[PDB]
């Protein structure tokens, strides 16, 4: 699969890594009872103030909103970015989640977004996803 670019205005994504699953694969596996390892390499084209995270799951061609725990990302201590962030500079974000056995076991498209203060997309990743 591709980790493709679903649009962004104030930045790319050079790498994801996930750490349950490699593209050579047709889906991401995300293993359930397990702990999840996510990193994304990513540059800004402008300095950026704040990062607001967002996540969708895509269901009827329509990308539906999903809570994160942690969305801010520069304020999150584990994050491994700390804000302001430099123009032009590539920096590496990383998180840890758990995937709980209540979690349904069902294949999506994820569509997951960096956003600055301003609300502009510093990054989009959009990938096909299987909950097993
Ligand atoms: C309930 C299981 C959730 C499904 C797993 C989604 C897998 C997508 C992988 C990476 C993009 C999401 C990164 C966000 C990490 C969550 C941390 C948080 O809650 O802020």
């Amino acid at each position: 699969f591709v980790f493709e670019d679903c649009g962004s205005e104030v930045g790319k994504f050079s790498d994801i890594i996930i750490s349950s699953c490699d593209p050579s694969e047709e889906k991401c596996s995300i293993i359930r009872e397990s702990e999840i390892h996510v990193s994304m390499k990513f540059t800004p084209s402008v300095d950026v103030k704040n990062v607001e995270a967002k996540a969708f799951g895509v269901l009827l061609d329509v990308p539906v909103p999903f809570p994160l725990k942690k969305p801010e990302i520069c304020k999150d201590p584990d994050s491994g970015v700390k804000c302001p962030l430099k123009k032009d500079v590539e920096i590496e974000y990383k998180v840890t989640f758990f995937v709980e056995k209540a979690t349904p076991a069902l294949s999506l498209e994820i569509m997951w977004e960096f956003r600055n203060e301003k609300d502009e997309k510093i990054t989009c990743v959009k990938f096909p996803a299987k909950i097993k």
